[PDB]
């Protein structure tokens, strides 16, 4: 019972690239996605596989990192702070479900240190 994953791609939604979204992709996500923490983020959660018949119940705005890349890769964004917000929500998810002090909650935490590190160097 997992709902469809976010919308990620629209053909009537206007596109455009900006420096700001290739970095975005090439740099903030790929550095996550490298990360050694970055596993369970790289996809939508799958309640049923692990068992969480609550997660749906709880978590009423998914996101995961393969949503953000798919979303970056087909112009979905038209912001860069579309894009920051996905991440924001992401975040905001795992510690949500979880309670402070849970190792998945450090994991986000460590990845959320890194993704504010990266989004300082953001390009003007
Ligand atoms: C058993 C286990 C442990 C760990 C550390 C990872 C794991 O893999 C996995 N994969 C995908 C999601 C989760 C997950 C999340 C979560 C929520 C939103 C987002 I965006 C990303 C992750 N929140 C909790 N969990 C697991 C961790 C243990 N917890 C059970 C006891 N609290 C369920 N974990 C499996």
């Amino acid at each position: 019972m997992n709902p469809p994953p976010p919308e990620t791609s629209n053909p009537n939604k206007p596109k455009r690239q900006t420096n700001q979204l290739q970095y975005l992709l090439r740099v903030v996500l790929k550095t996550l996605w490298k990360h050694q923490f970055a596993w369970p983020f790289q996809q939508p959660v799958d309640a049923v596989k692990l068992n969480l018949p609550d997660y749906y119940k709880i978590i009423k705005t998914p996101m995961d990192m393969g949503t953000i890349k798919k979303r970056l890769e087909n112009n979905y964004y038209w912001n860069a702070q579309e894009c920051i917000q996905d991440f924001n929500t992401m975040f905001t998810n795992c510690y949500i479900y979880n309670k402070p002090g849970d190792d998945i909650v450090l994991m986000a935490e460590a990845l959320e240190k890194l993704f504010l590190q990266k989004i300082n160097e953001l390009p003007t």
